[PDB]
Protein backbone atom coordinates (compact mmCIF):
# COMPACT_ATOMS: atom_id res chain seq x y z
CA UNK A 1 0.00 0.00 0.00
CA UNK A 2 1.18 3.50 -0.91
CA UNK A 3 1.81 5.93 1.96
CA UNK A 4 0.25 8.73 -0.10
CA UNK A 5 -1.59 9.25 -3.38
CA UNK A 6 -1.40 12.71 -4.99
CA UNK A 7 -3.66 14.62 -7.39
CA UNK A 8 -1.04 17.16 -8.47
CA UNK A 9 -2.67 20.06 -6.62
CA UNK A 10 0.01 22.09 -4.86
CA UNK A 11 0.60 22.26 -1.12
CA UNK A 12 -0.02 25.95 -0.62
CA UNK A 13 0.92 28.45 2.09
CA UNK A 14 -1.66 30.20 4.27
CA UNK A 15 0.46 33.35 4.60
CA UNK A 16 3.69 35.13 3.67
CA UNK A 17 6.70 32.81 3.79
CA UNK A 18 10.31 33.83 4.51
CA UNK A 19 13.28 31.63 3.58
CA UNK A 20 16.14 34.08 4.14
CA UNK A 21 17.41 35.07 7.61
CA UNK A 22 15.85 38.35 8.70
CA UNK A 23 18.44 40.84 9.88
CA UNK A 24 18.13 43.62 12.45
CA UNK A 25 20.49 45.69 14.62
CA UNK A 26 21.10 42.78 17.03
CA UNK A 27 21.77 40.11 14.41
CA UNK A 28 25.53 40.60 13.95
CA UNK A 29 26.21 40.39 17.70
CA UNK A 30 25.02 36.75 17.67
CA UNK A 31 25.73 35.47 14.16
CA UNK A 32 27.63 36.82 11.13
CA UNK A 33 27.33 34.08 8.48
CA UNK A 34 23.74 34.95 7.59
CA UNK A 35 23.54 32.97 4.34
CA UNK A 36 23.96 29.69 6.25
CA UNK A 37 20.65 30.11 8.09
CA UNK A 38 17.43 29.36 6.23
CA UNK A 39 13.78 28.56 6.80
CA UNK A 40 11.84 25.86 4.96
CA UNK A 41 8.81 26.89 2.88
CA UNK A 42 5.97 25.44 0.78
CA UNK A 43 8.24 25.93 -2.26
CA UNK A 44 10.08 22.72 -1.28
CA UNK A 45 6.87 20.75 -0.53
CA UNK A 46 7.07 18.91 -3.85
CA UNK A 47 10.50 17.54 -2.90
CA UNK A 48 9.24 16.27 0.47
CA UNK A 49 6.21 14.71 -1.24
CA UNK A 50 8.53 12.50 -3.30
CA UNK A 51 10.47 11.39 -0.19
CA UNK A 52 7.43 10.45 1.92
CA UNK A 53 5.69 8.57 -0.90
CA UNK A 54 6.39 4.84 -1.11
CA UNK A 55 4.96 1.35 -0.98
CA UNK A 56 4.85 -0.36 2.42
CA UNK A 57 5.13 -4.12 2.82
CA UNK A 58 4.71 -5.86 6.13
CA UNK A 59 5.59 -9.35 7.33
CA UNK A 60 4.46 -10.18 10.87
CA UNK A 61 5.95 -13.06 12.82
CA UNK A 62 5.39 -14.68 16.22
CA UNK A 63 7.82 -12.36 18.05
CA UNK A 64 5.63 -9.41 16.92
CA UNK A 65 2.41 -11.04 18.16
CA UNK A 66 4.08 -12.20 21.42
CA UNK A 67 5.16 -8.65 22.28
CA UNK A 68 1.73 -7.22 21.29
CA UNK A 69 -0.05 -9.66 23.62
CA UNK A 70 2.24 -8.51 26.47
CA UNK A 71 1.55 -4.85 25.68
CA UNK A 72 -2.22 -5.47 25.61
CA UNK A 73 -2.06 -7.25 28.99
CA UNK A 74 -0.44 -4.17 30.53
CA UNK A 75 -2.89 -1.87 28.72
CA UNK A 76 -5.79 -3.82 30.28
CA UNK A 77 -4.79 -2.47 33.71
CA UNK A 78 -5.32 1.11 32.56
CA UNK A 79 -8.44 3.04 33.53
CA UNK A 80 -8.96 6.13 31.41
CA UNK A 81 -11.53 8.90 31.79
CA UNK A 82 -13.47 10.99 29.30
CA UNK A 83 -12.68 14.68 29.43
CA UNK A 84 -15.57 17.12 29.50
CA UNK A 85 -15.96 19.68 26.72
CA UNK A 86 -14.73 22.38 29.11
CA UNK A 87 -11.62 20.47 30.20
CA UNK A 88 -10.69 19.71 26.59
CA UNK A 89 -11.32 23.35 25.66
CA UNK A 90 -8.86 24.56 28.31
CA UNK A 91 -6.15 22.31 26.80
CA UNK A 92 -6.43 24.18 23.47
CA UNK A 93 -3.57 26.60 22.66
CA UNK A 94 -4.51 30.32 22.33
CA UNK A 95 -3.09 30.53 18.81
CA UNK A 96 -4.19 27.10 17.56
CA UNK A 97 -5.56 27.14 14.00
CA UNK A 98 -9.17 28.38 13.82
CA UNK A 99 -12.13 26.23 12.79
CA UNK A 100 -13.58 26.34 9.28
CA UNK A 101 -17.01 26.65 10.94
CA UNK A 102 -16.91 30.23 12.22
CA UNK A 103 -14.91 30.17 15.46
CA UNK A 104 -11.29 30.09 16.63
CA UNK A 105 -9.05 29.03 19.53
CA UNK A 106 -9.95 31.94 21.84
CA UNK A 107 -13.65 31.14 21.41
CA UNK A 108 -12.96 27.53 22.38
CA UNK A 109 -10.96 28.61 25.43
CA UNK A 110 -13.71 31.03 26.57
CA UNK A 111 -16.33 28.27 26.17
CA UNK A 112 -18.29 30.42 23.70
CA UNK A 113 -21.66 28.87 22.87
CA UNK A 114 -20.90 28.91 19.14
CA UNK A 115 -17.75 26.79 19.65
CA UNK A 116 -19.28 24.52 22.32
CA UNK A 117 -22.33 23.88 20.10
CA UNK A 118 -20.22 22.85 17.10
CA UNK A 119 -17.97 20.67 19.26
CA UNK A 120 -21.02 18.83 20.68
CA UNK A 121 -22.25 18.27 17.10
CA UNK A 122 -18.81 16.92 16.03
CA UNK A 123 -18.86 14.59 19.09
CA UNK A 124 -22.38 13.38 18.30
CA UNK A 125 -21.33 12.75 14.68
CA UNK A 126 -18.31 10.69 15.88
CA UNK A 127 -20.65 8.56 18.03
CA UNK A 128 -23.18 8.02 15.20
CA UNK A 129 -20.82 7.65 12.21
CA UNK A 130 -17.83 5.24 12.18
CA UNK A 131 -17.11 5.21 8.41
CA UNK A 132 -16.95 8.66 6.77
CA UNK A 133 -13.40 9.89 6.26
CA UNK A 134 -12.67 13.12 8.11
CA UNK A 135 -11.05 15.98 6.20
CA UNK A 136 -7.50 17.09 6.95
CA UNK A 137 -5.42 20.09 6.02
CA UNK A 138 -1.94 19.51 4.62
CA UNK A 139 0.62 22.28 5.16
CA UNK A 140 4.32 22.88 4.77
CA UNK A 141 6.06 23.62 8.06
CA UNK A 142 8.24 26.70 8.30
CA UNK A 143 11.29 25.61 10.30
CA UNK A 144 14.76 27.11 10.64
CA UNK A 145 18.05 25.27 9.98
CA UNK A 146 21.72 25.67 9.16
CA UNK A 147 22.86 24.55 5.69
CA UNK A 148 24.34 21.02 5.41
CA UNK A 149 18.96 22.45 2.29
CA UNK A 150 16.27 20.23 3.82
CA UNK A 151 12.87 20.31 2.16
CA UNK A 152 9.92 21.40 4.30
CA UNK A 153 8.44 18.82 6.64
CA UNK A 154 4.69 18.30 6.22
CA UNK A 155 1.95 18.66 8.82
CA UNK A 156 -1.46 16.98 8.45
CA UNK A 157 -4.27 18.01 10.83
CA UNK A 158 -8.07 18.03 11.19
CA UNK A 159 -10.46 20.86 12.07
CA UNK A 160 -10.31 22.53 15.50
CA UNK A 161 -13.68 20.98 16.41
CA UNK A 162 -12.32 17.48 15.79
CA UNK A 163 -9.17 18.29 17.78
CA UNK A 164 -11.20 19.24 20.88
CA UNK A 165 -13.08 15.94 20.43
CA UNK A 166 -9.79 13.98 20.27
CA UNK A 167 -8.85 15.46 23.64
CA UNK A 168 -12.20 14.39 25.10
CA UNK A 169 -11.86 10.79 23.91
CA UNK A 170 -8.09 10.26 24.19
CA UNK A 171 -6.18 12.86 26.27
CA UNK A 172 -6.23 10.74 29.43
CA UNK A 173 -5.41 7.63 27.40
CA UNK A 174 -2.32 9.08 25.63
CA UNK A 175 -1.18 10.64 28.93
CA UNK A 176 -1.34 7.49 31.08
CA UNK A 177 -1.24 4.36 28.89
CA UNK A 178 2.31 4.52 27.36
CA UNK A 179 4.04 4.58 30.76
CA UNK A 180 1.98 1.62 31.94
CA UNK A 181 2.57 -0.35 28.72
CA UNK A 182 6.29 0.46 28.19
CA UNK A 183 7.40 1.13 31.77
CA UNK A 184 10.88 2.60 32.15
CA UNK A 185 11.32 2.45 28.33
CA UNK A 186 8.82 5.30 27.85
CA UNK A 187 11.08 8.28 27.18
CA UNK A 188 8.68 11.20 27.71
CA UNK A 189 8.42 10.45 31.49
CA UNK A 190 11.99 11.67 32.10
CA UNK A 191 13.33 15.17 32.59
CA UNK A 192 16.76 15.56 30.91
CA UNK A 193 18.46 14.86 34.26
CA UNK A 194 16.30 11.82 34.98
CA UNK A 195 16.98 10.59 31.44
CA UNK A 196 20.74 10.82 31.99
CA UNK A 197 20.39 9.06 35.36
CA UNK A 198 18.37 6.28 33.72
CA UNK A 199 20.90 5.85 30.88
CA UNK A 200 23.88 5.76 33.26
CA UNK A 201 22.29 3.27 35.68
CA UNK A 202 21.22 1.16 32.68
CA UNK A 203 24.73 1.22 31.18
CA UNK A 204 26.23 0.17 34.53
CA UNK A 205 23.65 -2.62 35.01
CA UNK A 206 25.27 -4.53 32.14
CA UNK A 207 28.45 -6.56 32.70
CA UNK A 208 29.78 -5.71 29.24
CA UNK A 209 27.56 -2.93 27.91
CA UNK A 210 26.77 -2.26 24.29
CA UNK A 211 24.35 0.30 22.91
CA UNK A 212 22.97 1.70 19.68
CA UNK A 213 20.54 4.20 18.25
CA UNK A 214 18.13 3.18 15.52
CA UNK A 215 16.66 5.90 13.33
CA UNK A 216 13.87 4.90 10.94
CA UNK A 217 13.66 6.46 7.52
CA UNK A 218 10.55 8.71 7.35
CA UNK A 219 8.80 6.92 10.23
CA UNK A 220 5.36 8.51 9.77
CA UNK A 221 5.20 7.17 6.20
CA UNK A 222 6.25 3.66 7.31
CA UNK A 223 3.22 3.47 9.65
CA UNK A 224 0.64 1.20 8.00
CA UNK A 225 -3.13 0.66 8.35
CA UNK A 226 -2.30 -2.47 10.37
CA UNK A 227 -0.07 -0.51 12.74
CA UNK A 228 -2.81 2.08 13.36
CA UNK A 229 -5.47 -0.60 13.97
CA UNK A 230 -3.08 -2.45 16.29
CA UNK A 231 -2.62 0.83 18.23
CA UNK A 232 -6.41 1.10 18.51
CA UNK A 233 -6.67 -2.48 19.79
CA UNK A 234 -4.26 -1.46 22.57
CA UNK A 235 -6.24 1.69 23.50
CA UNK A 236 -9.39 -0.46 23.58
CA UNK A 237 -7.86 -2.74 26.25
CA UNK A 238 -8.29 0.14 28.71
CA UNK A 239 -11.16 0.42 31.17
CA UNK A 240 -13.17 3.02 29.27
CA UNK A 241 -16.58 4.67 29.19
CA UNK A 242 -18.70 3.20 26.34
CA UNK A 243 -18.89 6.66 24.75
CA UNK A 244 -15.08 6.87 24.77
CA UNK A 245 -14.77 3.42 23.12
CA UNK A 246 -17.04 4.45 20.27
CA UNK A 247 -15.27 7.79 19.72
CA UNK A 248 -11.88 6.01 19.65
CA UNK A 249 -13.19 3.46 17.14
CA UNK A 250 -14.70 6.26 15.06
CA UNK A 251 -11.59 8.48 15.17
CA UNK A 252 -9.42 5.49 14.19
CA UNK A 253 -11.54 4.50 11.18
CA UNK A 254 -12.28 8.02 9.96
CA UNK A 255 -9.09 9.93 10.80
CA UNK A 256 -6.08 8.03 12.17
CA UNK A 257 -5.91 5.26 9.53
CA UNK A 258 -6.15 7.74 6.67
CA UNK A 259 -8.12 10.35 4.81
CA UNK A 260 -8.33 13.02 2.13
CA UNK A 261 -5.77 15.80 2.06
CA UNK A 262 -6.86 19.35 1.41
CA UNK A 263 -4.63 22.41 0.93
CA UNK A 264 -5.08 25.86 2.50
CA UNK A 265 -7.01 27.04 -0.59
CA UNK A 266 -9.51 24.16 -0.18
CA UNK A 267 -8.21 21.97 -3.03
CA UNK A 268 -7.96 18.18 -2.88
CA UNK A 269 -4.22 17.34 -2.77
CA UNK A 270 -4.70 13.59 -2.48
CA UNK A 271 -5.01 10.79 0.05
CA UNK A 272 -3.11 9.59 3.14
CA UNK A 273 -2.66 5.91 4.20
CA UNK A 274 -0.08 6.52 6.91
CA UNK A 275 0.48 8.43 10.16
CA UNK A 276 -0.99 11.92 10.41
CA UNK A 277 1.67 14.17 11.97
CA UNK A 278 -0.88 16.61 13.42
CA UNK A 279 -3.16 14.49 15.57
CA UNK A 280 -3.36 13.90 19.32
CA UNK A 281 -2.30 10.26 19.05
CA UNK A 282 0.76 10.99 16.85
CA UNK A 283 3.32 10.83 19.69
CA UNK A 284 1.69 7.99 21.62
CA UNK A 285 1.00 5.93 18.49
CA UNK A 286 4.53 6.35 17.07
CA UNK A 287 6.02 5.46 20.46
CA UNK A 288 3.90 2.34 20.90
CA UNK A 289 4.53 1.20 17.31
CA UNK A 290 8.28 1.85 17.52
CA UNK A 291 8.45 0.01 20.85
CA UNK A 292 6.46 -2.94 19.49
CA UNK A 293 8.53 -3.39 16.32
CA UNK A 294 11.83 -2.81 18.16
CA UNK A 295 11.01 -5.15 21.07
CA UNK A 296 10.08 -7.91 18.62
CA UNK A 297 13.24 -7.21 16.60
CA UNK A 298 15.37 -7.53 19.77
CA UNK A 299 14.01 -11.05 20.23
CA UNK A 300 14.63 -11.95 16.59
CA UNK A 301 18.23 -10.71 16.93
CA UNK A 302 18.63 -12.65 20.21
CA UNK A 303 20.08 -9.60 21.96
CA UNK A 304 20.79 -10.31 25.64
CA UNK A 305 19.30 -8.32 28.53
CA UNK A 306 17.86 -5.60 26.30
CA UNK A 307 16.90 -2.27 27.84
CA UNK A 308 15.05 0.01 25.44
CA UNK A 309 14.46 3.74 25.47
CA UNK A 310 11.80 4.99 23.07
CA UNK A 311 10.15 8.35 22.35
CA UNK A 312 8.18 8.83 19.17
CA UNK A 313 10.22 7.40 16.30
CA UNK A 314 13.47 7.74 18.26
CA UNK A 315 14.91 4.58 19.72
CA UNK A 316 17.94 3.58 21.78
CA UNK A 317 18.77 0.05 22.91
CA UNK A 318 21.30 -0.83 25.60
CA UNK A 319 22.13 -4.52 26.08
CA UNK A 320 24.70 -7.14 27.04
CA UNK A 321 27.56 -7.33 24.54
CA UNK A 322 28.39 -10.71 23.07
CA UNK A 323 31.62 -9.35 21.55
CA UNK A 324 32.34 -6.86 18.73
CA UNK A 325 31.84 -9.24 15.77
CA UNK A 326 28.79 -10.92 17.26
CA UNK A 327 27.17 -7.56 18.13
CA UNK A 328 27.70 -6.25 14.59
CA UNK A 329 25.96 -9.36 13.26
CA UNK A 330 23.05 -9.12 15.75
CA UNK A 331 22.35 -5.50 14.68
CA UNK A 332 22.10 -6.58 11.02
CA UNK A 333 19.49 -9.15 12.09
CA UNK A 334 17.72 -6.46 14.20
CA UNK A 335 17.70 -4.21 11.12
CA UNK A 336 16.37 -7.01 8.90
CA UNK A 337 13.53 -7.66 11.37
CA UNK A 338 12.66 -3.95 11.66
CA UNK A 339 12.59 -3.69 7.87
CA UNK A 340 10.24 -6.67 7.55
CA UNK A 341 8.00 -4.80 10.03
CA UNK A 342 8.07 -1.90 7.49
CA UNK A 343 10.65 0.23 9.39
CA UNK A 344 14.01 0.26 7.57
CA UNK A 345 16.77 2.52 8.85
CA UNK A 346 17.80 5.83 7.31
CA UNK A 347 21.38 5.02 8.31
CA UNK A 348 22.48 1.55 9.48
CA UNK A 349 22.83 1.21 13.26
CA UNK A 350 26.29 1.03 14.81
CA UNK A 351 27.16 -0.64 18.12
CA UNK A 352 28.80 1.64 20.68
CA UNK A 353 30.87 0.68 23.71
CA UNK A 354 30.86 4.11 25.33
CA UNK A 355 27.59 5.69 26.49
CA UNK A 356 28.68 9.19 25.41
CA UNK A 357 29.16 8.13 21.78
CA UNK A 358 25.48 7.18 21.42
CA UNK A 359 23.59 9.95 19.64
CA UNK A 360 19.78 10.19 19.70
CA UNK A 361 17.42 13.14 19.18
CA UNK A 362 20.59 15.03 18.14
CA UNK A 363 21.72 14.65 21.75
CA UNK A 364 24.31 12.79 23.79
CA UNK A 365 25.45 12.22 27.36
CA UNK A 366 28.47 14.25 28.41
CA UNK A 367 30.46 14.96 31.56
CA UNK A 368 31.23 18.12 33.49
CA UNK A 369 32.21 18.88 37.10
CA UNK A 370 30.30 20.50 39.97
CA UNK A 371 31.62 23.00 42.53
CA UNK A 372 33.13 20.21 44.64
CA UNK A 373 34.92 18.80 41.59
CA UNK A 374 32.61 15.78 41.41
CA UNK A 375 31.78 14.37 37.97
CA UNK A 376 28.29 15.31 36.77
CA UNK A 377 26.64 13.68 33.77
CA UNK A 378 24.30 15.81 31.67
CA UNK A 379 22.45 15.91 28.35
CA UNK A 380 23.91 18.06 25.61
CA UNK A 381 23.44 18.39 21.87
CA UNK A 382 24.97 19.87 18.76
CA UNK A 383 24.22 23.60 19.14
CA UNK A 384 24.05 24.36 15.40
CA UNK A 385 20.26 24.25 15.07
CA UNK A 386 19.55 26.02 18.38
CA UNK A 387 21.96 28.80 17.38
CA UNK A 388 20.46 29.16 13.90
CA UNK A 389 16.97 29.43 15.46
CA UNK A 390 18.22 31.93 18.06
CA UNK A 391 19.47 34.09 15.17
CA UNK A 392 16.04 34.04 13.49
CA UNK A 393 14.29 34.78 16.81
CA UNK A 394 16.69 37.68 17.36
CA UNK A 395 15.18 39.52 14.36
CA UNK A 396 11.66 38.05 14.31
CA UNK A 397 8.93 37.25 16.78
CA UNK A 398 7.93 33.61 16.33
CA UNK A 399 5.03 31.48 17.67
CA UNK A 400 7.46 29.16 19.44
CA UNK A 401 10.44 30.65 21.25
CA UNK A 402 13.04 27.89 20.72
CA UNK A 403 15.72 29.82 22.64
CA UNK A 404 13.64 29.63 25.81
CA UNK A 405 12.85 25.93 25.45
CA UNK A 406 16.52 25.28 24.73
CA UNK A 407 17.64 27.19 27.84
CA UNK A 408 15.20 25.18 29.96
CA UNK A 409 16.01 21.76 28.53
CA UNK A 410 19.76 22.26 27.94
CA UNK A 411 20.48 24.58 30.89
CA UNK A 412 23.57 22.67 32.10
CA UNK A 413 25.32 22.99 28.72
CA UNK A 414 28.22 25.35 28.00
CA UNK A 415 26.43 26.76 24.91
CA UNK A 416 23.02 27.34 26.55
CA UNK A 417 24.62 29.12 29.52
CA UNK A 418 27.25 31.21 27.79
CA UNK A 419 25.50 32.17 24.55
CA UNK A 420 21.70 31.73 24.74
CA UNK A 421 21.22 33.06 28.31
CA UNK A 422 23.60 35.98 27.81
CA UNK A 423 22.13 37.00 24.46
CA UNK A 424 18.40 36.83 25.22
CA UNK A 425 18.59 38.29 28.75
CA UNK A 426 20.45 41.24 27.20
CA UNK A 427 17.62 41.62 24.66
CA UNK A 428 14.96 41.27 27.36
CA UNK A 429 16.70 43.81 29.60
CA UNK A 430 16.86 46.41 26.83
CA UNK A 431 13.12 46.10 26.11
CA UNK A 432 12.18 45.73 29.81
CA UNK A 433 10.38 42.50 28.86
CA UNK A 434 11.72 40.24 31.64
CA UNK A 435 8.23 39.79 33.15
CA UNK A 436 6.56 39.12 29.78
CA UNK A 437 5.32 35.54 29.43
CA UNK A 438 6.54 33.73 26.31
CA UNK A 439 5.22 30.67 24.47
CA UNK A 440 7.50 27.66 24.24
CA UNK A 441 7.39 23.92 23.71
CA UNK A 442 8.25 21.12 26.14
CA UNK A 443 8.02 17.61 24.65
CA UNK A 444 5.61 18.92 22.00
CA UNK A 445 3.31 20.61 24.53
CA UNK A 446 3.00 24.42 24.56
CA UNK A 447 3.66 26.34 27.78
CA UNK A 448 3.56 30.02 28.61
CA UNK A 449 6.62 30.89 30.68
CA UNK A 450 8.08 34.01 32.29
CA UNK A 451 11.86 34.34 31.75
CA UNK A 452 12.14 35.64 35.34
CA UNK A 453 11.14 32.14 36.54
CA UNK A 454 14.09 30.46 34.76
CA UNK A 455 16.29 29.98 37.87
CA UNK A 456 13.48 28.26 39.78
CA UNK A 457 12.59 26.14 36.74
CA UNK A 458 16.24 25.22 36.16
CA UNK A 459 16.87 24.27 39.83
CA UNK A 460 13.82 22.00 39.88
CA UNK A 461 14.64 20.32 36.57
CA UNK A 462 18.43 19.98 36.69
CA UNK A 463 19.44 20.77 40.27
CA UNK A 464 21.60 23.53 41.73
CA UNK A 465 24.66 22.01 39.99
CA UNK A 466 23.36 23.44 36.69
CA UNK A 467 24.54 26.87 37.93
CA UNK A 468 28.07 25.76 38.86
CA UNK A 469 29.13 23.19 36.24
CA UNK A 470 32.70 23.60 34.99
CA UNK A 471 35.58 21.61 33.42
CA UNK A 472 33.58 20.57 30.39
CA UNK A 473 35.01 17.81 28.19
CA UNK A 474 37.50 18.67 25.40
CA UNK A 475 35.14 17.00 22.92
CA UNK A 476 32.13 19.11 23.92
CA UNK A 477 34.17 22.32 24.14
CA UNK A 478 35.65 21.66 20.69
CA UNK A 479 32.28 20.87 19.08
CA UNK A 480 30.88 24.15 20.41
CA UNK A 481 33.92 26.21 19.40
CA UNK A 482 33.83 24.69 15.91
CA UNK A 483 30.12 25.39 15.52
CA UNK A 484 30.75 29.01 16.55
CA UNK A 485 33.42 29.45 13.86
CA UNK A 486 31.16 27.75 11.30
CA UNK A 487 28.26 30.16 11.93
CA UNK A 488 30.37 33.27 12.51
CA UNK A 489 29.30 33.46 16.16
CA UNK A 490 31.75 35.30 18.48
CA UNK A 491 34.05 33.07 20.55
CA UNK A 492 33.17 32.03 24.10
CA UNK A 493 35.59 34.57 25.61
CA UNK A 494 33.46 37.40 24.20
CA UNK A 495 30.32 35.85 25.68
CA UNK A 496 32.02 35.68 29.09
CA UNK A 497 32.72 39.42 28.85
CA UNK A 498 29.14 40.14 27.76
CA UNK A 499 27.69 37.95 30.54
CA UNK A 500 29.50 40.00 33.21
CA UNK A 501 27.65 43.08 31.94
CA UNK A 502 24.32 41.30 31.66
CA UNK A 503 24.78 39.92 35.19
CA UNK A 504 25.56 43.39 36.59
CA UNK A 505 22.52 44.89 34.86
CA UNK A 506 20.31 42.10 36.23
CA UNK A 507 21.61 42.58 39.79
CA UNK A 508 20.89 46.33 39.54
CA UNK A 509 17.18 45.64 38.89
CA UNK A 510 16.91 43.77 42.20
CA UNK A 511 14.23 41.17 42.99
CA UNK A 512 13.56 38.27 40.62
CA UNK A 513 15.79 39.91 38.01
CA UNK A 514 18.63 39.99 40.56
CA UNK A 515 18.11 36.26 41.24
CA UNK A 516 18.45 35.64 37.49
CA UNK A 517 21.69 37.60 37.66
CA UNK A 518 22.93 35.63 40.67
CA UNK A 519 22.23 32.05 39.55
CA UNK A 520 22.21 32.07 35.73
CA UNK A 521 25.48 34.01 35.45
CA UNK A 522 27.56 32.87 38.46
CA UNK A 523 29.84 31.12 35.95
CA UNK A 524 30.80 34.55 34.58
CA UNK A 525 32.49 35.83 37.77
CA UNK A 526 35.89 35.02 39.28
CA UNK A 527 34.85 35.02 42.93
CA UNK A 528 31.71 32.87 42.81
CA UNK A 529 28.75 33.58 45.10
CA UNK A 530 27.31 30.99 47.48
CA UNK A 531 24.42 29.40 45.59
CA UNK A 532 21.69 27.99 47.83
CA UNK A 533 18.13 26.83 47.12
CA UNK A 534 15.60 29.41 45.90
CA UNK A 535 3.40 23.31 39.62
CA UNK A 536 5.64 21.20 37.34
CA UNK A 537 3.79 17.87 37.68
CA UNK A 538 2.45 17.85 34.12
CA UNK A 539 5.78 18.64 32.47
CA UNK A 540 7.29 15.17 32.02
CA UNK A 541 4.35 12.81 31.88
CA UNK A 542 3.84 12.32 28.15
CA UNK A 543 4.76 13.42 24.64
CA UNK A 544 2.27 15.61 22.76
CA UNK A 545 4.14 16.61 19.59
CA UNK A 546 1.66 17.71 16.93
CA UNK A 547 -1.07 17.13 19.52
CA UNK A 548 -2.31 20.72 19.87
CA UNK A 549 -1.81 20.71 23.67
CA UNK A 550 -1.39 23.78 25.91
CA UNK A 551 -0.70 24.39 29.63
CA UNK A 552 -0.29 27.28 32.08
C1 LIG B 1 15.36 7.56 22.57
N1 LIG B 1 16.00 8.84 22.77
C2 LIG B 1 16.03 9.45 23.96
O1 LIG B 1 15.54 8.96 24.96
C3 LIG B 1 16.74 10.76 24.08
C4 LIG B 1 18.21 11.04 24.13
C5 LIG B 1 19.35 10.09 24.14
C6 LIG B 1 19.15 8.80 24.61
C7 LIG B 1 20.20 7.90 24.67
C8 LIG B 1 21.47 8.31 24.29
F1 LIG B 1 22.46 7.41 24.37
C9 LIG B 1 21.70 9.61 23.85
C10 LIG B 1 20.63 10.52 23.79
O2 LIG B 1 18.27 12.40 24.26
C11 LIG B 1 17.07 12.96 24.27
C12 LIG B 1 16.82 14.32 24.37
C13 LIG B 1 15.51 14.83 24.37
N2 LIG B 1 15.36 16.17 24.49
N3 LIG B 1 16.07 16.83 25.48
C14 LIG B 1 15.74 18.12 25.29
N4 LIG B 1 14.90 18.21 24.23
C15 LIG B 1 14.70 17.00 23.69
C16 LIG B 1 13.78 16.70 22.56
C17 LIG B 1 14.09 15.91 21.46
C18 LIG B 1 13.11 15.68 20.49
C19 LIG B 1 11.83 16.23 20.63
B1 LIG B 1 10.77 15.99 19.60
O3 LIG B 1 10.60 17.02 18.48
O4 LIG B 1 9.54 15.16 20.02
C20 LIG B 1 11.52 17.01 21.73
F2 LIG B 1 10.30 17.53 21.87
C21 LIG B 1 12.49 17.23 22.70
C22 LIG B 1 14.47 13.89 24.27
C23 LIG B 1 13.07 14.41 24.28
C24 LIG B 1 11.91 13.48 24.68
C25 LIG B 1 12.12 13.86 23.22
C26 LIG B 1 14.72 12.51 24.17
C27 LIG B 1 16.03 12.07 24.16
Amino acid sequence: SMSYTWTGALITPCAAEESKLPINALSNSLLRHHNMVYATTSRSAGQRQKKVTFDRLQVLDDHYRDVLKEMKAKASTVKAKLLSVEEACKLTPPHSAKSKYGYGAKDVRNLSSRAVNHIHSVWKDLLEDTVTPIDTTIMAKNEVFCVQRKPARLIVFPDLGVRVCEKMALYDVVSTLPQVVMGSSYGFQYSPGQRVEFLVNTWKSKKNPMGFSYDTRCFDSTVTENDIRVEESIYQCCDLAPEARQAIKSLTERLYIGGPLTNSKGQNCGYRRCRASGVLTTSCGNTLTCYLKASAACRAAKLQDCTMLVNGDDLVVICESAGVQEDAASLRVFTEAMTRYSAPPGDPPQPEYDLELITSCSSNVSVAHDASGKRVYYLTRDPTTPLARAAWETARHTPVNSWLGNIIMYAPTLWARMILMTHFFSILLAQEQLEKALDCQIYGACYSIEPLDLPQIIERLHGLSAFSLHSYSPGEINRVASCLRKLGVPPLRVWRHRARSVRARLLSQGGRAATCGKYLFNWAVKTKLKLTPIDLSGWFVAGYSGGDIYHA
